[PDB]
C-alpha cells in the first residue's frame, strides 16, 4: 500500500509526510462552502490485492491558519460527514485494486461570523490530514501524513 498526490508527490510502503498543495475559491461569502476535495489530489493503491485486503481510514484531521481562526468545518469521508477538526477515526474504506484510487476525502469550510477580508493566506498551512493504513494479513498500521497548503488567498466580502 502505497499514495501519491495529483503533482507526483509520493508516500511509499510502512507510510510518512508529504505537501499538498491545493488551489481554492477566490471569494467565498458568509453563508457558503470552501470546498477542499482531496479526492482529486490523493490516490493510494493496494500492492498485493490478491492476498491483502488493505484498511484506510481519516484518522484525523486538524485546522490551521485562517481555516481554524476563520471557519467552521465538515469533512465527509466516503459518503458521511463529520466535524471538523475531528473528533474521532472515521469508518474504514477498502482498497482492494492496484489501480490508484482516490481518497474519499473532502473539506467543507464555512466562514464564521466575525470572518471579512483576507480569510485564508496564500502558502499557508491550512489542514493536516492523517491516513491511516491497516489490513486483513498482518500488524501492519501506518500513518500517512498529508500537510495541506492553499496555493492562494481567499477572500470573504464584507
Ligand atoms: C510473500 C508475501 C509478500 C508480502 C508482501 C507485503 C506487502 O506489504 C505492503 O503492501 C500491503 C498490501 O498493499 C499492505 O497491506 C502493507 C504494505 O504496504
Amino acid at each position: 500500500f502505497a499514495c501519491k498526490t495529483a503533482n507526483g508527490t509520493a508516500i511509499p510502503i510502512g507510510g510518512g509526510s508529504a505537501n499538498v498543495y491545493v488551489n481554492l475559491a477566490p471569494v467565498v461569502n458568509v453563508g457558503q462552502n470552501l470546498v477542499v476535495d482531496l479526492s482529486t489530489q490523493i490516490f493510494c493503491h493496494n500492492d498485493y490485492p490478491e492476498t491483502i485486503t488493505d484498511y484506510v481510514t481519516l484518522q484525523r484531521g486538524s485546522a490551521y491558519g485562517g481555516v481554524l481562526s476563520n471557519f467552521s468545518g465538515t469533512v465527509k469521508y466516503s459518503g458521511s460527514s463529520y466535524p471538523f477538526p475531528t473528533t474521532s477515526e472515521t469508518p474504514r474504506v477498502v482498497y482492494n485494486s492496484r489501480t490508484d484510487k482516490p481518497w474519499p476525502v473532502a473539506l467543507y469550510l464555512t466562514p464564521v461570523s466575525s470572518a471579512g477580508g483576507v480569510a485564508i493566506k496564500a502558502g499557508s498551512l491550512i489542514a493536516v490530514l492523517i491516513l491511516r493504513q491497516t489490513n486483513n494479513y498482518n500488524s501492519d498500521d501506518f500513518q500517512f501524513v498529508w500537510n495541506i497548503y492553499a496555493n492562494n488567498d481567499v477572500v470573504v466580502p464584507t
